[PDB]
C-alpha cells in the first residue's frame, strides 16, 4: 500500500539469522511489510526527525505530497532462536517503478530526533515483468542497531521497551539520483509485539 506515483515499496523486512550447524539456519524477524489509507498530519512529527535544513518539513514543501507516508511498527523481540555470536543481522527490500531510474535510498536512524546514523545505498533499475525493479538483498545492519535491539531485549518489562521506543525513529528517503527528485518517503516509529501473532505493522498517509 505504500506507493508513491514513482515509486512502490514491494518489500520490507529486518532479521537476524543463526547458523545452527552448517546445514541449518534459523531466521527471526522483527519488521516485515510484503486499500485506502488514514491520513494524519504531517506537522506533528516533525519533531521527531531532524528539522534542519534537508529534514521532514523542507522534504514535504518540496513534494511531491502523495510520496509521504508514515508506518508503525510493532517489532517482534522475541527470542524465537538461539542466537550465539556472529549472528546476522540484516535488511532486505524491493522497490517497483514503471520507468528506469538510478535511485539513492537514505535511512536515517534518528534519536531523540536528532540524527545518529544514516546509510546510504544507491541502486540500479533492473527490467523485469514489464516493470523496473530494486532489491536490496540482505543488507547488513549497522552495529549500532545491532546494539540497539540487545538493549531493547535486556530489559525486563516490555513496556519499558516501548519508553525506550518512544525517541526513537527511522526516516527513509528515496531519491532519484539524477535529478535529486523525491520519489518515496517513509516514516518510522515503533513498539514491541504483545501478540501471539507476533510483528505487526500500520501505514498511514502523512498529509498537511
Amino acid at each position: 500500500t505504500i506507493a508513491s506515483s514513482r515509486l512502490r515499496l514491494l518489500e520490507y523486512s529486518a532479521f537476524m539469522e543463526v547458523q545452527r550447524d552448517p546445514d541449518t539456519y534459523s531466521k527471526h524477524l522483527f519488521v516485515h511489510i510484503g486499500p485506502p489509507l488514514e491520513a494524519v498530519d504531517v506537522r506533528q512529527i516533525y519533531d521527531k526527525f531532524p528539522e534542519k535544513k534537508g529534514g521532514l518539513k523542507e522534504l514535504y514543501e518540496k513534494g511531491p505530497p502523495n510520496a509521504f507516508f508514515l508506518v508503525k511498527f510493532w517489532a517482534d523481540l522475541n527470542s524465537t532462536i538461539q542466537e550465539g555470536p556472529g549472528a546476522f543481522y540484516g535488511v532486505s527490500s524491493q522497490y517497483s517503478s514503471a520507468d528506469s531510474m538510478t535511485i539513492s535510498v537514505s535511512t536515517k536512524v534518528c534519536s531523540f530526533g536528532k540524527q545518529v546514523v544514516e546509510k546510504v545505498e544507491t541502486e540500479y533499475a533492473r527490467l523485469e515483468n514489464g516493470r523496473f525493479v530494486y532489491r536490496i538483498h540482505r543488507s547488513p545492519m549497522c552495529e549500532y542497531m545491532i546494539n540497539f535491539i540487545h538493549k531493547l531485549k535486556h530489559l525486563p518489562e516490555k513496556y519499558m521497551m516501548n519508553s525506550v521506543l518512544e525517541n526513537f525513529t527511522i526516516l527513509q528517503v528515496v531519491t532519484s539520483r539524477d535529478s535529486q527528485e523525491t520519489l518515496l518517503v517513509i516514516a518510522f516509529v515503533f513498539e514491541v509485539s504483545t501478540s501471539e501473532h507476533g510483528a505487526q505493522h500500520h501505514v498511514y498517509k502523512l498529509v498537511k
